[PDB]
C-alpha cells in the first residue's frame, strides 16, 4: 500500500529541547508511482512556548498551514518587513529565498506547522541558508572570505567575527516574553478580507465550508479564491470528520491530494489499478500522510474526531465527484437508460438505492 | 524511420462484436527522440450502429475528434449533465475524471473517434475507472468493502451487490428508444463558430486557413477555442486530393501528431550530422510525428484526410518553402538571395515564381 | 567547482576567418546539480566586419544580446521580413523555427552576440536548418527527393540544383559595402526608454539601471518590463563593475542566473553546500560563464572594469537580497530582538556594523 506514508517516514532534520523540523521522505523514492510529486516535499515544524526558529531562507516556495497554536511569522524582503499573528488554520505562501523567522507566541500551547515545499533549483531538493550559527557550521556569511567580508561590511574581520559569525542554543532557541511582546507589536492577523490577500495569511475556515452537515466540515481555498495559490496551482483544505462518521466515496477529477492527519484516528479506503481494481486500506494516525492520485476514489472513516489538511496539486478546474449521497453524486446524474445498462439492477432498483443515503459529503458510519 | 507509426502499433485494449478501443504504443518507447511526447497518448474508438461505450472516467484530459459517424456523447459533472450530437469533424475537450458515455446513433454508419489523451498522475499512464466492470474485472465500486458501501449507500450489502456490483460488457447494444432518451436536448456544434468554452466545435466551421482546388487545411488553435488554451494544442484537418501534395512546410514551434483518417499517400520529412530524408507510405490508421522545424511534404495517391494534434500550438508559425503564399524563402532580401544561393537574386526570384499555387499544388 | 564554466567548455560549431559559433557544454553534463538547466543552451557568435551569418532556423527559442559591435538582423515570418540595426546592449527574442540572418555592418569592430537557446523538440537538443547552398554545407532543401522538389517549385530538378542547392564561403561569408547599404535600408533601431517592445529589439541600458553608483551599474530587463521575456520567464541584465570595486554579497530569491563575462577580469565567491556551507571561488575572464543557483549568495570582485551579461531563469517575482550596504540589505530588516538572538553581537553592535558600509549594491574593494 504505497499511498500511506506513516508518521515514521518523516526524517528529523533538526531537533533540540525547544522544537523539531521533520521532512517527509521523497514521494517518488517511496514509489515511482509518485514521480509527478518528485518536486513536492512536506515538513512538520513544532516548538514549545516562547521559542523561535531563527532567520532562515530555502530555495523552495513554502505553503505554511498552522496546525495548532499561536505564532508570530516575520517575512523579510530586501527593503520591507512584515509580521503576522498566526492561529490554527492560518495559511501563507512564503516564496523561495524569503528570510522568515517563526516564534511560538503562546505561554502554554505548542506550535505545529505543516509545510508544502516546492523547490526551485533541483527537483525535490531543499538547500536552507542559516543566518544564525551552529556546531555543524556557523552562519552562511562564513562562506565569504575575509577580503570579501571586510570589503562588503567596511569593517575589520575581527569585529565581523565578534558581531556576526563566531544544540539548544541553535536554530530553535528560547525567547523571553519581553522579546515576544516586542516581536508581536503591530503584527497583522488574518481576516475574511484576508482570504483573498496577495501577501498576508488567509484562514481555511475564514470562508464557509464547501460541504457541511452534522457529520463533517470540508473547507477548501482554491486558486479561484486566493492568488498566493494561482502560480503554484495548489488548493489547501481542512476536512473535519466527526467521531463515527465517514467522508463519502469521492474522486478528484485532476487534483493529486497530499492529505496529512493533524489530529484524531481513522481509516481510509482508496480504489486504484487490461487490469482489475484493488483496495488500498490503512489506519490513519496523527502525522500520517495519504497521497490520493486524480480519479482514484477514496472514503475516510473517523474513530475519533479526525482533522485532515490536504494540499491539492493540479487545483485549477478540480471537480470533486461523490459516488453516494444527494449533492455532488455523479452516479445519480447517469440517465435512466444507461443506469439500466451500466448496472445489473433495473433503472428503478438503482434509483431507489441512490435515495437511501439522504446525507451529502459526510454521513454516519 | 522513427517518424511513421503503422496501424500495426495500436495495441487493442478492448474488443467485442460491438466495437474496438486501441492505444498507440507510447511515443517515447518507439524512440528517445520523442522524450517530450512521453505524456501524450492516442486512442482510436470504433463502435457499430446502436452501441454505447458504458460510463467510465480516465485520469487524463481527452481531445476527441469524430473521424466518421454520428454520436451522442454524454458528459457528467458532480451535480449536472450535458450531452452532445457529434457529427464528422466534431471536436471536444473531455476533462480528466469526467464520467462520459458515447453512443453510436446512426442506423448504418460505424462510429470512429480519435482521442489525444494527456495523463494527470504519471507520464503516459491511462488508469481508467469503469462503473459497469467486465465480468472478470468488476465495477470500481467493488474496491470499497461491505462496511464502507453499507455506510455510504445506507443499504444492506446484499442489495448493493444485486443492484450496482454483480449480454457483453463495456461496449453494448442499445435500442431505438434509448438513442431517443440520450438524444433529448443533446447540443450540436455551431455551424459558423469554433469559440465555445464547453460545446463541441467542428474543424470545418471556420474557413480553412489554406484552400485551393488541390487541397484544404482547417486548423483550430488555442487563440480560436478556449478548450485548447490550458493544454496548448491545435487540432487540424488536412484534405489533399488524389495527385496533389501539401507543399514543403515546417511548423515554427509545434510538434504535430498526424493521423491518417482516410486515403493513401507518401510523406517526405527532412531531419538531421548532415540532413537525412525520412520517407514512408501513409495508409489509414497510420500516425506521422512532425517535430518542430522539421520540414515535411505530403503526396496523396488517393484523396487523403489527415487529423493533426499540434503540441505547443500557441505562437506556432507554419512557413511554406515553395509556392506564393507563406513562402518564407521569398522574404529573404535580394542581396542575401545572391549570397545564400549558388544562383543570382534574379534566377532565385524567377525559380520561386514558377510555383504560382499556394500551400497545395499538383504532384 | 561546478558553478564556473571556462571558455574551454565552449565547443566550436562553425569557424572560418569570417567568424565562429560556439555552443557551451550542457549544464547537466558538467554536473547533475544543474538538471533544472538541462533545456538551456548558451552560444557566442563572432564575425569580422562586412560578414553575414547565412539564413537558418533552430528548433529553439533564442534570446539574443549584442555583447559588442554593429549588426543588421533580418527576421522572416512566412509573408513578411523585419530588419534591425543592432548596437551593444540590444537584446531580442527569436522564436524557434524563425529564419534570421545577421550582418556585421561595421567597418572595424567584430560583432559579438550571446544567445540563450531554449529547445522545443528534445531537452537541450539544438537541430539547426541551413538554407545556405554554398561550396560545402548542402541546403536542407536537398533532403527532399527530385519528384517532390520538381513538383513543389514546378521546376526541372537540374535548375533547382543549379539555382538553390549545389571554408570562408560556407556559413559566415563576406558582404560588400553595397550589399550592407541595401540591407541597412528599412533597418529600425531600439528605442531610449525602450525596454517595452513586443517584437523589435530592446536595449539593456534604455531604462535606468535598477542599481547605480560610482562603483557599478546593474541594468535589468524583466518579464514585467518587456513581454518578449514573459512566456519564457527570463530576465536579462548587464552588470558593469568598475575596477577595484565589488558587487556586494547578494542572492536571488528564485532566479537561476547564467552569467557570461563579456569583458574584464575579476573573481567571484559563491556560497553553496557540500549539509554545511562551502565557498566556491574562481577567477573570471572574458567568455567565462558563472551559474548562480537561486538563494545561493554571490560576491563578484572586479580587477579591471568588469561587464557581465546574465540570463535569469524563473524571473517573475525574483527578489534580489543584499547582505551588506544600506539599500536592499535584508539583514537590516531583522527586528531588533532577533538581531540579539540570531547573532553573537547585541542588537546595538550589529546595527552599528551594518551602518559601516555606506554604499548600496556596489562598493570599493
Amino acid at each position: 500500500n504505497p499511498f500511506i506514508f506513516k508518521s515514521n517516514r518523516f526524517q528529523t532534520i533538526y531537533e533540540n529541547e525547544n522544537g523539531h523540523i521533520r521532512l517527509l521522505q521523497r514521494f517518488d523514492k517511496r514509489s515511482k508511482i509518485f514521480e509527478n510529486l518528485q518536486n513536492y516535499r512536506l515538513l512538520e515544524y513544532k516548538s514549545k512556548p516562547h521559542t523561535i526558529f531563527l532567520p532562515q531562507f530555502t530555495d523552495a516556495d513554502f505553503i505554511l498551514v498552522v496546525l495548532s497554536g499561536k505564532a508570530i511569522l516575520t517575512v523579510l524582503n530586501s527593503n520591507d518587513r512584515n509580521s503576522f499573528n498566526l492561529e490554527r488554520g492560518d495559511t501563507i505562501k512564503l516564496p523561495a529565498g524569503t528570510i522568515a523567522y517563526l516564534a511560538n507566541r503562546d505561554d502554554n500551547e505548542d506550535l505545529r506547522v505543516l509545510d508544502l515545499a516546492i523547490p526551485v533549483n533541483r527537483p525535490g531538493q531543499l538547500q536552507s541558508f542559516l543566518l544564525s550559527g551552529t556546531q555543524n557550521q556557523p552562519s552562511f556569511l562564513s562562506g565569504f572570505s575575509k577580503n570579501i567580508l571586510e570589503a562588503a561590511f567596511n569593517t575589520e574581520y575581527e569585529e565581523i567575527e565578534k558581531v556576526l559569525l563566531e544544540t539548544n542554543e541553535d536554530v530553535i532557541v528560547k525567547v523571553s516574553r519581553e522579546q515576544i511582546e516586542e516581536l508581536s507589536k503591530n503584527a497583522k492577523s488574518s481576516s475574511k478580507k484576508s482570504v483573498s490577500s496577495e501577501s498576508e495569511p488567509f484562514n481555511l475556515r475564514s470562508r464557509n465550508p464547501i460541504y457541511s452537515n452534522k457529520f463533517g466540515k470540508f473547507f477548501e481555498i482554491t486558486p479561484e479564491k486566493n492568488p498566493q495559490l494561482q502560480d503554484l496551482d495548489i488548493f489547501v483544505n481542512s476536512v473535519e470528520i466527526k467521531e463515527g462518521s465517514l467522508l463519502l466515496p469521492n474522486y478528484n477529477s485532476r487534483a493529486i491530494v497530499i492529505v496529512t492527519v493533524n489530529e484524531g484516528k481513522g481509516d481510509f479506503e482508496l480504489v486504484g489499478q487490461t487490469k482489475q481494481v484493488q483496495r488500498y486500506r490503512a489506519r490513519l494516525s496523527p502525522g500520517d500522510v495519504l497521497v490520493i492520485p486524480a480519479g482514484h476514489p477514496v472514503a475516510i472513516n473517523a474513530s475519533s474526531d479526525l482533522n485532515l489538511i490536504g494540499f491539492g496539486i493540479n487545483a485549477k478546474n478540480n471537480q470533486r465527484n461523490f459516488l453516494a449521497g444527494e449533492e455532488d453524486n455523479v452516479i445519480s446524474q447517469i440517465q435512466r437508460p444507461v443506469k439500466e445498462l451500466a448496472f445489473p439492477g433495473s433503472s428503478r432498483e438503482v434509483d431507489r438505492l441512490l435515495t437511501n443515503q439522504k446525507q451529502s459529503h459526510f454521513a454516519n458510519a
